[PDB]
């Protein structure tokens, strides 16, 4: 199954730019999110900073969990240069667990549990501090 690889890293590949896209979103949200915060800093408000702060933490964890992602996607794409040289398919146990903490992400959620099964098929396989945080990010802005 040659003709397999070929097609599924493009899938593969063509989620990346989805995720590429979607963290490049996200940022264009941040550059936004930081003025406001600014602005409601100088005109005292700081509901609006506590509350805006929260949504920045919100957007960090978001593009963490992405960029996690393009990793795995990466690691997965590794594993089909490599099906590639192991002469047939082999069971690689690395493309095993991470298109299983693939299969998790909103938007390549979909895909992935379908592109798992072709795989699988004759082939591989207290935040309570985090009130600290949002006075860490007003001050650093």
């Amino acid at each position: 199954p040659k003709e397999l690889v070929n097609e599924w890293s493009l899938k593969i590949r063509k989620e990346m730019r989805v995720v590429d896209r979607q963290i490049r979103d996200i940022q264009r949200e941040e550059e936004k999110v930081k003025r406001s915060v600014k602005d409601a800093a100088k005109k005292g408000q700081k509901d609006v900073c506590i509350v805006l702060a929260k949504e920045m933490i919100r957007s960090r964890k978001a593009v963490s969990k992405l960029y996690a992602s393009k990793a795995h996607m990466n690691s997965v794409l590794m594993g089909m240069k490599n099906q590639l040289a192991v002469l047939s398919l082999q069971k690689s146990t690395e493309v095993m667990k991470a298109m299983q903490s693939l299969v998790k992400i909103p938007e390549i959620q979909a895909t992935m549990r379908e592109l798992s099964k072709e795989m699988m098929k004759a082939g591989i396989i207290m935040e309570e501090e985090a009130e600290m945080e949002i006075d860490r990010i007003l001050f650093e802005i």
